[PDB]
C-alpha cells in the first residue's frame, strides 16, 4: 500500500502478513468460490500491482486457476498496448508512461506504479486497473469451479421459498449470461423451478411479481 | 356473383363449382356447427340472392336445417313487407322496390337483384339482406345441434387450461343468451368449472382477471 510522507512524497508499506494470511484462507476454503472475487477486492483495496501479485503468489499452487487468470491479465495488457500506445519518443529525465504490462507490476518497480498512481498531471490507477485484470480472471475461475447450474437449482418439496431464492440467486452470480438473460431467469425460471404449492401461490401473485412481493407470499408455505 | 362491363351496365356471372363444393364439404363435415355460420359468409360474399338459393339447393338435403333456415327467411322478409311497403303504384318502365321475397330471389330474377344491388339512386343491397336472414337460420341450427352445452363444459384434472377455455368458448357461441349472461359466464362460470388447482390460481389473481391475465397465470398448472 502507499502512504503519503513530508515533503508531498509518497512511499510503499508492505502489505501486512494477516491481509495476504487472509486471501490464502479465503482461497483454500472457497475454492474460487463466488465470494473469492469480493474478498479480493476488499483485501487489495489501496494495493499497488507489487502487492496484487504477491497475493497471486500466495496462492500459486492452485495452478488451473493461476493459469486462467495469467491468460485473462496478459489480454487485458495487449488491450492496454494497443488503445493506450507508447505517446511518442519519451524525453529524459522523465519516467515513461505505463503499459499493460506495467500496470501488471511484472515490467515496473512499485515506486514507478506509485509515480503513475499518485501523478500531479496525468495520474495513472495502475492498481485499480490490474485489480479489476484479476477480477475478470476470478469471475471466469468461479464459473469454471461452480459446482450447480441455474437451471439445475430445484426448490425442495419442504425447502423454505427463501432458501430455495437464495441457492437461485448465488448460482446466477457465477452465471456470465447477458443481463436480460439474468432478468428473464429471475422472472420466469425461479416461478418455474419452484415446488408445487409455492408454484401456484407465485401464479396467483400475477404478471411480473417483484422479489420481495415472492418472499412475502411464501413465507411458511411447505 | 356480378362483373361490371363497358357502357356503366352489369352482368352475373355463375358462381364457381368448385365455390359450391367447398360449402358443400363444410356442411358434410361440420354438421352445421358453429363454423359454418362464418363458411357461409365468406363463401356468399358478393352473392346475389339467386346464387345464395343454388348453395342452399346444393345443401338440401339436410332437410331438417333447412326448414328452420326457410322458416326463418319467411319471417325476415314477412318483417320487411311490413316495414318496407310497397311505396305505392309504380310508375310504367320502371323496376318494382324489392319486397321480402325478392330479397329471396324466390319471386324475382337475378337482373332485378342486380338492378337493384347496382341502383344508382336509391341501391338495395339484396344479397347482403338475405345472407343475414340465412345466417340467423344457421344460428339456430348451430344451437339446435350443438354438442356439448356451455355449463357442462368442466375442464379435465389433466387438461391444460387453454384447451378448456378452447372448448368453453366454442359452446358460447353456439349459446343465443343475452350478451350480459356471456359476459357473466365468461367471468364466473369459466373459473367455477376448472380443475381444482387452476380454480385456486385464478381465485389467487383476484377480481374481474381478464383472459389473457388467466391464460398467463395456469399455462402448466396440472
Ligand atoms: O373460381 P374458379 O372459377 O374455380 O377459377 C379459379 C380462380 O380463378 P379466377 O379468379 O379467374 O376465378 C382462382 O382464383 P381465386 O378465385 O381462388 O382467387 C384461380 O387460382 P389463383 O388464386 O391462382 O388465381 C384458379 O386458377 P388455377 O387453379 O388454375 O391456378 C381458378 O381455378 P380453375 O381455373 O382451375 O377452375
Amino acid at each position: 500500500p502507499v502512504q503519503q510522507t513530508g515533503g508531498g512524497n509518497y512511499i510503499h508499506v508492505p502489505l501486512s502478513p494477516r491481509t495476504l494470511n487472509a486471501w490464502v484462507k479465503l482461497v483454500e476454503d472457497k475454492k474460487f468460490g463466488a465470494e473469492v472475487v469480493p474478498g479480493f477486492q476488499a483485501l487489495s483495496e489501496g494495493c499497488t500491482p507489487y502487492d496484487i501479485n504477491q497475493m497471486l503468489n500466495c496462492v500459486g499452487d492452485h495452478q488451473a486457476a493461476m493459469q486462467i487468470i495469467r491468460e485473462i491479465i496478459n489480454d487485458e495488457a495487449a488491450d492496454w498496448d494497443a488503445q493506450h500506445p507508447i505517446p511518442g519518443p519519451l524525453p529524459a529525465g522523465q519516467l515513461r508512461d505505463p503499459r499493460g504490462s506495467d500496470i501488471a507490476g511484472t515490467t515496473s518497480t512499485v515506486e514507478e506504479q506509485i509515480q503513475w498512481m499518485y501523478r500531479p498531471q496525468n495520474p495513472v490507477p495502475v492498481g485499480n486497473i490490474y485489480r479489476r485484470w484479476i477480477q475478470i480472471g476470478l469471475q471466469k475461475c468461479v464459473r469454471m469451479y461452480n459446482p450447480t447450474n441455474i437451471l439445475d437449482v430445484k426448490q425442495g418439496p419442504k425447502e423454505p421459498f427463501q432458501s430455495y431464492v437464495d441457492r437461485f440467486y448465488k448460482s446466477l452470480r457465477a452465471e456470465q449470461t447477458d443481463p436480460a438473460v439474468k432478468n428473464w431467469m429471475t422472472q420466469t425460471l425461479l416461478i418455474q423451478n419452484a415446488n408445487p404449492d409455492c408454484k401456484l401461490v407465485l401464479k396467483g401473485l400475477g404478471m411480473n411479481p417483484t422479489l420481495e412481493e415472492m418472499l412475502t407470499a411464501c413465507q411458511g408455505v411447505g
